[PDB]
């Protein structure tokens, strides 16, 4: 039972950047493949970014591609998210997750995912 806390989120401007950081506790960060998704106000968990178990593979959203950037560090058991040239229209909850298959190394669906974070509130003012 990994455990997983999401922080570094915040109110900013556009055009600024952000770094967000999931924190994972219990397990080691290693056995995971992991995975930022975002919920915007009246929509689904929309996926934005993954990193497999290797940090080999590192997937991206088409919205967010060339902006963000996912990122593991061993040390401090942590996945982060950076987010430059942030909108308006990236204001959301932003989660991280776990692949709860070692089947899928890449996966889009928020049903391939679990032991969800608690979120970290990022908004973007004009």
């Amino acid at each position: 039972e990994v455990q997983l806390v999401e922080s570094g989120g915040g109110l900013v401007q556009a055009g600024d950047s952000l770094r967000l950081s999931c924190t994972a506790s219990g397990r080691t960060l290693g056995d995971y493949g992991v995975a930022w998704f975002r919920q915007a106000p009246g929509k689904e968990r929309e996926f934005v970014s993954v990193i497999s178990r290797s940090t080999i593979i590192t997937d991206y959203a088409d919205s967010v591609r060339g902006r963000f950037s996912i990122s593991a560090d061993s040390a401090k058991n942590t996945v982060y998210l950076q987010m430059n040239s942030l909108k308006p229209e990236d204001t959301a909850v932003y989660y991280c997750a776990v692949i709860a298959n070692p089947v899928y190394a890449t996966s889009r669906n928020s049903d391939d995912y679990g032991h969800w974070g608690q979120g970290t509130q990022v908004t973007v003012s004009s």
